[PDB]
């Protein structure tokens, strides 16, 4: 079968390094683009190639547009992988990257423009068959008694939300009439200066849920797959800390309910490639709320559970290859729990960047170790805080947890402050040990 | 379960068996030499007892030493790892008549097995096959086993483990390529009705020579497995903690039906020695960094700044790659080879870098002999 030549990784870190590890085991040639600041990342010593595209602020390097592309076209490379975060949802560089003939490891451009504006995501999904939170379904106005009878016809608490917004960005509770106008004229404002578009939308308030995730999975040949569920709840100010996979007290019938309804709505979109579909789980209900166009940080516990490279899915997809497997070879087995590990304050939760001075990663059975640090490396201060993610699968979500426990206290980093003691008090947690906290948990749990 | 145990061995194997304690909430003690303070284990271990100088004669061989540590810590059973005493029936015996669970076989089974003569008519009696014979390019094919030592007895399918030099196992793998459903039963049928029929308590293993399809029995290891995670990988069974549910007493819960084998696996032992001339290699190691990934299992007591003493064997720590098949297990080996850093001694990670890249290797199925011939290397 055919396979794609060189590829450049569009990214930084561990997903950088998961990305050259699935394109070595497929005999991919790599091009590793990065910042000055970034010379010395693991990722970038194992490259085929490497190009430095920029300085240290993202701006003039891993957003760089021109440069990016231009690293591609030097290196005579096929396609572009961006990762997670970054341009991996802008739908202007995936248009910028077909208009120059190069293959975006992602959907197509159109499908990120889509998905990408809320009010849209919302109508398509509600089209396809996929249960949504109830709402406006459409834009709001400027006329307030139009606003307070969709507020009335919902019912209060509500939500407030920028169609140009996403993850928690751009949204705002209301509780009541009085509070009502000041709220989406806010929302607005705030929509308008951080996203140039003040579109805005109203949707019902879940109080206490779960956020339940689907995997997806769809080539450009008609076949369009679910790989189960994640719960990724344990979360503070929107940062996901702990996620699993799959989701406690989600049965096989409710599973199966919820994913043929994803799948299908991927056919309807014409989706292409790894996808994730964020819903709000609330008293046995799904709630649609948004799409993830690429692929996630928490994809390894999905992976564990279910035997399938993601990674490795999406680069053969983009050569023009089937899936690997269909539906029916698709197996929830054991549990996967993921621990985001952070170069972070434990005070502040601010980034805490510096010299590592000395490390050490555990091992053992089901242990999985994600990370692109080393013994004497400097987690630079111009980036994001996560420097690994500790990965630990078990027959049983008691197993994977004991793994975990045993994974975090192996675990030396030295030099930086981390959030290694905070995951430890995570996996320590009764409410968390008996499973199906719900979004607000960690925050209530913390102070 | 057991309340508290002794590990009564070091390096890697007795992490292995730290980990499985931790895991089931067994507390460890950790019984080492004076030369063995800084063992990954002995740091993470509940307790620890120095049990004497460094010659394993003066520590890890001496019977009275480790059953003094395990009195006086209030420990309840002893696992014995492989190698050193997890084969002597007077050492199984002396654990039990102290009043202590020894993690293995009865003493009399460890003797019926440790004598081939007494072993061969065991098997013969049994109806595992033996040499009846001149086997010039046999394949060494292994039959992983757990029997309760309460008349239950499973098979975990079969390892080939024919990469050897000197006779020492280099590149393990599971499944054995070429072996069918139909072989895997049949031999495994073999060898747990030979389980029952030897009263076998434990995990064991069941070594064969395989050539033109047909089986024959070497010897029985009455312990567990170096190369025990290639099993564990393909059939999810942890094979550490079901040594440690047989010794509290626990039948098997896991039936014949519930084994189940899945995609490949494969493991390159780390060796401490020279990749050309095998010279052993202790020393300080300067630099250290393990591989990462998908499928891929590190199994080790090394870190950077630790010394790998000259007292003890050479076997430093084991790489073991998962892959829904052989082939992404091999290429998943040669990224973590590429992965690994081992600096100021010298190591064999140049060695199985070759094997992996070997087409013989990756076609599979090479003999015994294979390794060697490859090498240039003359047999004894
Ligand atoms: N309808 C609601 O109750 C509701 C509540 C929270 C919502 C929520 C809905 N939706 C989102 N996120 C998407 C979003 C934010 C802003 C504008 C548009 C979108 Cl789609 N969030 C934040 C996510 C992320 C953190 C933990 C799970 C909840």
């Amino acid at each position: 079968r055919h396979m794609l030549d060189k590829i450049v990784i569009a990214n930084r870190g561990e997903i950088a390094l998961r990305i050259l590890r699935a394109c070595k085991e497929l005999g991919i040639k790599t091009v590793a683009v990065h910042s000055s600041a970034d010379r010395d990342l693991k990722h970038v010593l194992l490259a085929d190639e490497t190009v430095c595209i920029g300085p240290a602020p993202s701006v003039k390097s891993y957003l760089n547009i021109p440069a990016i592309i231009s690293a591609a076209e030097i290196t005579g490379a096929v396609a572009i992988h961006p990762g997670y975060g970054f341009l991996s949802e802008n739908a202007n560089f995936a248009e910028q990257v077909e208009r120059s003939g190069f293959i975006f490891i992602g959907p197509k451009a159109e499908t990120i423009r889509l998905m990408g504006d809320k009010v849209s995501a919302i109508a398509a999904m509600k089209k396809a068959g996929v249960p949504c939170v109830p709402g406006s379904d459409g834009p709001l106005g400027d006329d307030m008694d139009k606003n307070r009878a969709i507020a009335k016809r919902i019912g209060y608490p509500v939500i407030i939300k920028a169609s140009g917004g996403g993850g928690g960005r751009g949204m705002r509770v209301v509780r009541g009439d009085a509070e009502l106008a000041q709220s989406i004229s806010m929302t607005r404002a705030e929509a308008k200066a951080a996203f140039s578009n003040d579109m805005v939308y109203m949707e019902k308030y879940l109080e206490n849920p779960r956020h339940v995730e689907i995997q997806v999975l769809a080539d450009g040949q008609g076949n369009a797959i679910y790989l189960a569920e994640r719960d990724c709840s344990m979360q503070r100010r929107h940062q996901k800390v702990v996620e699993e996979a799959p989701a406690p007290g989600i049965t096989p019938e409710l599973r199966r309910y919820i994913g043929e309804r994803c799948a299908k709505a991927c056919v309807d979109i014409g989706y292409r490639g790894a996808g994730t579909f964020e819903f709000l789980f609330e008293n046995g209900e799904f709630y649609f709320i948004e799409m993830n166009t690429r692929i996630q940080v928490e994809h390894p516990v999905t992976e564990m559970i279910t035997g399938v490279d993601l990674i490795k899915e999406q680069l053969r997809i983009a050569a023009g290859q089937p899936l690997s497997i269909k539906q029916e070879e698709v197996h929830v087995r054991g549990h996967a729990v993921e621990c985001r590990i952070n170069a972070e304050d434990p005070n502040t939760f601010l980034p805490s960047p510096g010299k590592i001075t000395r490390f050490h990663a555990p091992g053992g059975f089901g242990v999985r170790w994600e990370s692109h640090i080393y013994a004497g490396y400097t987690v630079p201060p111009y980036y994001d805080s996560m420097i690994g993610k500790l990965i630990c699968y078990g027959e049983n979500r008691d197993v994977a947890i004991a793994r975990m426990k045993n994974a975090l206290q192996e675990l030396i980093i030295d030099g930086i402050k981390t959030n290694v003691d905070l995951q430890i008090r995570i996996m320590n947690d009764e409410n968390f040990q008996h499973g199906g906290t719900n979004i607000h948990y960690l925050e209530k749990k913390l102070g």
